């Protein structure tokens, strides 16, 4: 279809909380509400100026069109059915040059709506930059691999400004573009959806708006007083928000019982946005998954189906703790609209009445006070354990007074239920619930506590009554449910019908947690949590156990801030020697008691994870916290399936829960941990145990050819940026001046060149000879070589250490002979066993070529960060079959902020680059700043070249992340969309990148010209991370 869309940018004043309440939120005071929406002098409060899209009738632009309620300050919704063209008419009524930029569709270099270098001129940046004033017309064709095949009918698109996106983002340009499959569309609207809504979670930093100048003299009643660097000035500016609703002001959410409704949510903003969306007591599934929570971060498209039941009214909260008592909540209104309903009548309904008391001990986040790994007393003088479990002045130590939940046989809390042998494994986990679908869940709840607590489940039916989170008004009589007092016992009714257990394709077995509900900004934190687990209809042992599963295990990777334990006064109390001197708001003491654990235990001390060779693992893993909790739980040595991917590193969220299946190979003592830099030196990392229970001879399978790769490290002057004309150039289009606190050299700081060890390859096993890079292994960069292998092989790597320390060499996916990895001295060279059985290469749903990283094992992180990086691609042996001409290109992108500052090579860095090597003070965080490095694959700001390609060709991208907590990324191609698993069943055009997410992008190029490639969160673009791909035309 042609279609025409009239849309003008407006500037306005938006109001975050558009009356008149006054309502009732989750672990929010009127002091929160007030540090946001207080109102100068100074202060800019609640309403601020934004630049924002408005619907039209014409191009004459005299008429407007209303936005409903609840889109708020989103840009009217531009749906596009595939092949469809659709003219977007443009009018920049603001003050400034915007634009229009659109994302899961087909535009030439002149449609684009958006400003780099891209060699384009005159006739093509008509699209790049319009002026005050001006008109313009944006041509777009619904034309990419559009809406997968997996995908559902209509999927989460957007638009918004790119002249500096992150500022036109931050100024209110931003909005909705669904995009349908040919033809889902009746009268503009999915036939068969009764409901379409679309939801933002930005943190809208209006900090970094175009208008803070106009917002501060308008608003702020004495603007001299006005600090923008203030610290709580700057956080009083962040909006934690739903279409720009903070605190539960959100309307025109309402629905009838019984509705199908489609919900198309976005993420948006920075590193700070780290969402974990929560549609309370309702019924949810994306791309015929079961999901709980849908996190959400910046750009995340993503869509879901509910059918909304339970009528009443409910949170839509985000369950991310510190954007939740930012007030990051709305409310929707299931109506009653007396809608028929199709009941089964699910037949032999069973009922788990569970007995569980909330109480107090403590913890012991280290029963041996060691670190299995390393071996040391964990508070040795300058080890990095130690800050946590140091003891004496001002400093809690080691152990801490929390409550927790615990198993009783009946009514009476009088017998226990005792930890039994496999049970082991949970330590400060709660008993784990389990049910079927169609059961009848009860849980019993007695109060053994210093404060009032209650139990709020995820995933399961409850009638409002039953609701252990309070909020309102909505009309609850008892509020006896949401607060069991000090010594209360409450009784505690959970439904579990089909829509909220596992679907056709889903696993056996959800992972599922519940909490403790009064205030999750502490409760949780405090000790109170517990692992739940809904299965399919009699996939249950009566005991419990998964029908044909040996052993499961649990998983709980937090970081436990005892900052915010209901006790933390009680433990300063109980172990400070000098109370009265602790200072709760210094940043050193905060960091004391930050137990970045697994299960409540850190640096190795994890009992219970046991099991025997080749036995069906079902592991079961879970999250909560805050934008500090993103995590790689990495299994060393196995990897598991889930929903038909293989991966080895489970990456965690607040409320993410995910069921993992593994049948262990290797024996021997391997290694859990989080991928995450800060995680693992802050001792979270376990061992679990595959043991020979029979056996028995001694390889339990196979293995065919035997491949030999001659690998080196060394050690090098890596630049990070050698050009800048691009970043000049950049900056000079969007009319910027801009300098750079990484790249500048300033007075004292480096700048660029840093002294880095990277992985090379050499021709012979002499290495006299360096395998020269070719002209498409050129974009590769700081990786190493790339690892071919296929589904069988084995591969020799040839390992000379021509460096100056210990380094290794290992990959994930990959298995070798037992829990162990060789080191390998300075001059000296060694040969690595990578075997690749049939668990090292894609899955029944993954695409045939799967990567991994390969990278040095001596100091995980330290030698990481130094330069040691690369891909290892494990692509099923084919075929006897197919012929005759295909084209394929590859390309291997890897994100990561290099943290310069943990390099080994660091001293040297100093004393080499800098103009005086005396003023760094290397605990200055001006410096901690030059020193963090933005890049794809080791290069920033158009310095990574030669993605290059023609009309036609099939690319594959190897893209991976690696590092930190701050190293989240999203991953967009400019011009193209793409792929993902086998075939190519999803599309979208930004993907979700952390630490051990490693993925193959399929995309499928069809446009001549030259293209970005950014990461879609603010702090990266503005840091570098960010280049082009060029696309030819045959
Ligand atoms: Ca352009
Ligand atoms: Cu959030
Ligand atoms: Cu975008
Ligand atoms: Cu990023
Ligand atoms: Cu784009
Ligand atoms: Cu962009
Ligand atoms: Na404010």
């Amino acid at each position: 279809r042609e279609k025409h869309y009239y849309i003008g940018i407006t500037e306005a004043v938006w109001d975050y909380a558009s009356g008149s309440e006054e309502k009732e939120l989750i672990s929010v005071d009127t002091e929160q509400s007030n540090f946001y929406l207080r109102n100068g002098p100074d202060r800019i409060g609640r309403k601020y100026k934004k630049a924002l899209y408005s619907e039209y009738t014409d191009g004459t632009f005299t008429k407007t069109i209303d936005k409903p309620a609840w889109l708020g300050l989103l840009g009217p919704v531009i749906k596009a059915e595939v092949g469809d063209k659709v003219s977007v008419h443009v009018k920049n009524f603001a003050s400034r040059p915007y634009t229009f930029h659109a994302h899961g569709v087909t535009y030439t270099k002149a449609n684009e709506g958006a400003i780099y270098p891209d060699n384009t001129t005159d006739f093509q940046r008509a699209d790049d930059k319009l002026f005050p004033g001006q008109q313009y017309l944006y041509v777009l064709r619904a034309n990419e691999p559009s809406p997968g095949e997996g995908d559902s009918n209509c999927v989460t698109r957007i638009y918004h400004s790119h002249v500096d996106a992150p500022k036109d983002i931050a100024s209110g340009l931003i909005g909705p573009l669904i995009l349908c499959k040919k033809g889902s569309l009746h009268k503009e609207k999915e036939e068969n959806i009764d409901q379409e809504f679309v939801l933002m979670f930005s943190v809208v930093d209006e900090n970094l708006s175009w208008y803070l100048e106009d917002n501060i003299k308008t608003f702020c009643s004495e603007p001299e007083k006005v600090d923008k660097d203030n610290e709580d000035f700057q956080e009083s500016n962040r909006m934690y928000s739903i279409n720009g609703y903070t605190f539960g002001s959100l309307p025109g959410l309402s629905m009838c019982a019984e509705d199908r409704v489609k919900w198309y949510l976005f993420g948006m903003g920075n590193e700070v946005d780290v969402h974990s969306a929560l549609f309370h007591g309702q019924a949810l599934t994306s791309k015929n998954y079961h999901t709980d929570i849908i996190n959400l971060f910046p750009a995340t498209l993503i869509d879901v189906s509910m059918v909304a039941q339970n009528p009443g009214v409910w949170m839509l909260s985000c369950q991310n703790l510190n954007h939740l008592k930012a007030g990051l909540q709305a409310f929707f209104q299931v109506r009653d609209c007396n809608k028929p309903s199709p009941d089964d009548d699910i037949q032999d309904r069973h009922v788990r009445h569970y007995y569980i008391a909330a109480e107090e001990t403590i913890w012991d986040y280290a029963p041996s006070g060691t670190d299995t790994f390393t071996g040391e007393n964990l508070t040795s003088l300058g080890s990095d354990s130690r800050v946590f479990f140091e003891q004496g002045a001002t400093r809690i130590g080691g152990s801490y007074k929390k409550l927790v939940y615990r198993e009783y046989t009946d009514d009476s809390f009088t017998n226990r239920k005792q930890r039994g042998p496999d049970e082991e494994h949970l330590g400060i986990l709660g008993p784990v619930i389990w049910a079927e679908v169609g059961d009848i869940i009860r849980v019993t709840f007695h109060n053994k506590g210093q404060f009032p607590l209650s139990i709020q489940p995820m995933g399961v039916r409850f009638t409002k009554e039953n609701e252990g989170t309070y909020y309102g008004p909505d009309g609850r009589s008892s509020k006896q449910a949401s607060h069991v007092a000090p010594k209360e016992t409450f009784t505690y009714e959970w439904t579990v019908p089909k829509e909220m257990g596992p679907t056709y394709a889903d696993p056996v077995c959800l992972s599922k947690m519940y909490y403790s509900g009064v205030d999750l900004t502490k409760d949780i934190f405090t000790g109170l949590i517990g692992p739940m687990k809904i299965c399919k209809k009699g996939s249950l042992l009566a005991d419990g156990r998964q029908k044909d599963v040996d052993k499961e295990f649990y998983l709980f990777a937090t970081v436990f801030d005892e900052n915010e334990s209901l006790l933390l006064d009680d433990n300063i109390r109980m172990f400070t020697t000098a109370p009265e001197n602790v200072d709760k708001e210094d940043e050193d003491f905060q960091e004391s008691n930050k137990m970045h654990s697994m299960n409540g235990f850190m640096y190795g001390n994890l009992p219970g994870l046991n099991m025997c060779l080749g036995e069906s693992i079902v592991w079961y893993l879970f999250s909560a916290g805050n934008e500090a909790d993103v995590h790689g739980i990495y299994f060393s040595g196995n990897t598991y399936l889930s929903k038909g991917e293989r991966r080895d590193t489970a990456n965690l969220f607040p409320h993410k829960s995910l069921t993992l299946l593994m049948t262990p190979d290797t024996e021997g003592s391997f290694d859990v941990e989080c991928l995450t830099t800060d995680h693992y030196t802050g001792g979270m990392k376990q061992k679990y145990t595959v043991n020979q229970c029979k056996g028995q001879f001694e390889d339990v399978t196979l293995y065919q050819g035997e491949r030999t790769y001659y690998i080196a490290a060394v050690e090098v002057e890596w630049d990070y940026s050698p050009s800048r004309d691009w970043e000049m150039e950049l900056h000079h289009l969007q009319e910027q001046n801009v300098s750079n606190a990484f790249l500048d050299k300033e007075e004292f700081f480096i700048g660029s060149k840093y002294k880095k060890v990277v992985y090379r390859e050499f021709t012979d096993s002499t290495f006299r000879e360096q395998v020269k890079r070719r002209a498409e292994e050129e974009h590769l960069g700081i990786l190493g070589p790339l690892i071919h292998a296929d589904v069988g092989d084995k591969v020799k790597v040839v390992f000379k250490n021509m460096a100056s320390r210990p380094y290794s060499i290992h990959a994930h996916g990959v298995k070798t002979k037992s829990s162990t990895v060789a080191p390998t001295l300075p001059g000296e060279v060694r040969t690595y066993i990578w075997q690749i059985p049939e668990r090292s290469g894609a899955g029944t749903e993954d695409s045939p070529c799967i990567p991994w990283a390969y990278y040095s094992t001596v100091d995980r992180v330290k030698d990481l960060y130094s330069g040691l990086i690369g891909p290892l691609i494990v692509c099923r042996k084919s075929y006897v079959k197919v012929f005759n001409p295909k084209k394929k290109m590859e390309f291997s992108l890897l994100f990561l902020v290099f943290d310069e500052n943990e390099s080994w090579y660091l001293d040297d860095n100093i004393n080499t680059y800098s103009d005086h090597p005396e003023k760094v003070n290397k605990d200055n965080e001006e410096f901690i700043e030059s020193n963090k490095m933005h890049a794809i694959n080791g290069k920033m700001f158009g310095n990574l070249q030669g993605l290059t390609m023609h009309v036609g060709d099939e690319v594959n991208w190897y893209v991976m992340a690696m590092g930190n907590e701050i190293d989240l990324h999203t991953v967009h191609f400019h011009g193209h969309s793409f792929q993902y698993k086998h075939r190519g069943i999803h599309s979208s055009d930004v993907f979700d990148l952390f630490p051990g997410t490693y993925q193959t992008l399929e995309m499928f190029p069809q446009t001549p010209g030259t293209w970005l490639l950014h990461c879609h969160v603010t702090d990266h673009i503005h840091a570098g991370m960010v280049t082009t791909y060029t696309v030819l035309p045959n």
